[PDB]
């Protein structure tokens, strides 16, 4: 008997610590393996099926109704822990009535900036636009003024939604799937304020996650945006960092980052589901548990009394501040294809290939037919 977890590298080392602390105190071994965050998903879609999925994976809540109708992810029974943490993270483990998760933090990106160039939070995205520019120009182009994943949708929403798009309509029945708001006149409007960007110089179409990722960690990238998860490599790398809400859209008008909720979830083909569950409800969701978690990956915890013994950490402020505003991710299987269709209209708009209408026209067709084809109904 071995329980098996497939987590990203944030959280390996904190998991592989307390499988062994699971193992001294119950007797059962935990293998704890490293998948890239990218693959998580994917894999396990793919793998699960075949009796060679992990007992248990550690991920983002937006999956939860993709694997939950496939019959992928396991029902968690109420647990006596259940009652101490916060509803919005249970919510968003949470679909068609029933719980799929227990989750151990919420999230949502921020500005990230390097106060060797940036010294104060600019108040506006067009201040920030221009200080990128300064910066571009000031350095002769060695160092970044701003740099961010720009074709991810994940990285991109605050934009689009802050000014008014929505993936799916909230009804007081549910999300309504057949009610896109990703072409809307907010959708185009935050679409076309990354498309200025692009047009100005700011940002790059090459520009990704690792990129932005490594040039901030040299030191050579002013501001970017990114999530708690990295700032525990920033510190490594002796980066002096701030953190700040997205700068307003417009004045008086916040960027509507997307709210994430990281969690474990119960692989439903199993032969050991019932102890992973165990190990689920009686150990990780401990407050003991969750706060070694927390020490090592220092997401905001979704435990509400762990929560309260780090509320004053800065970076914790300061990433909650960002999520005020913010809206969580969808969690209805139709979520499926929203991904990769806008990040397909997003490499449209930065690549000059169509226009922000266009493209996301296009993006909201590919939705719909995917939708209309149970693109998430795998077999
Ligand atoms: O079609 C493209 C891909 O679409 C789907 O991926 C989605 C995820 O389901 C979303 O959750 C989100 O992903 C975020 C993630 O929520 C966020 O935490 C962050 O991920 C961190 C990770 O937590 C951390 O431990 C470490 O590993 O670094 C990651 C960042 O590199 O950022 C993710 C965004 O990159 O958005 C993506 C789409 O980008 C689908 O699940 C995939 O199968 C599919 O390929």
């Amino acid at each position: 008997t071995k329980l098996t977890i497939w987590c990203s590298e944030k959280q390996v080392d904190i998991l592989q610590k307390l499988g062994e602390e699971f193992k001294a105190k119950y007797g059962i071994p935990v293998e704890v393996q490293y998948v890239d965050f990218g693959s998580i998903k994917s894999k396990f879609l793919t793998a699960a099926p075949q009796g060679q999925g992990a007992d248990i994976i550690v991920g983002a809540h937006d999956w939860v109704g993709e694997l939950a109708v496939n019959g992928l992810i396991e029902p968690i029974p109420n647990f006596s822990d259940l009652k101490n943490f916060y509803d919005t993270a249970l919510k968003a483990f949470s679909y068609g009535g029933k719980l799929y998760g227990v989750p151990y933090a919420m999230e949502a990106v921020a500005l990230i900036y390097n106060k060797d160039y940036v010294d104060s939070v600019p108040k506006t995205m067009d201040e920030l636009i221009e200080k990128a520019k300064q910066i571009d120009e000031e350095y002769g182009g060695e160092v970044r003024g701003f740099i961010y994943d720009v074709a991810n949708f994940y990285f991109s929403a605050p934009f689009i939604l802050g000014y008014g798009g929505y993936v799916f309509k909230e009804t007081p029945q549910g999300l309504d799937v057949t009610d896109i708001g990703l072409a809307n006149e907010g959708a185009v409007k935050g679409a076309k304020l990354i498309k200025r960007m692009i047009d100005e110089g700011v940002l790059t179409p090459g520009d990704n996650y690792g990129t932005m990722d490594s040039m901030f960690k040299e030191g050579l990238a002013a501001m970017i945006i990114n999530g708690l998860w990295a700032i525990k490599s920033y510190k490594d790398a002796g980066i002096n960092y701030g953190v700040a809400p997205i700068p307003e859209l417009e004045p008086g008008v916040p960027a509507k980052p997307f709210v994430g909720v990281q969690g474990f979830m119960i692989n439903a083909k199993s032969p050991n589901k019932v102890i992973a569950m165990e190990f689920l409800t009686n150990f990780i969701a401990r407050k003991e548990t969750m706060y070694k978690i927390y020490l090592a990956d220092p997401r905001l915890p979704a435990r509400k009394d762990v929560l309260e013994l780090v509320k004053d950490n800065p970076d914790v402020v300061a990433f909650t501040q960002s999520a005020s505003m913010g809206t969580p991710m969808p969690n209805v299987p139709e979520m499926a294809p929203v991904w990769s269709a806008m990040g397909d209209a997003l490499s449209i708009i930065i690549n000059g290939q169509a226009s922000v209408e266009d493209a996301l026209k296009e993006a909201v067709e590919k939705i719909k037919a995917q939708i209309e084809k149970g693109s998430h109904h795998h077999h």
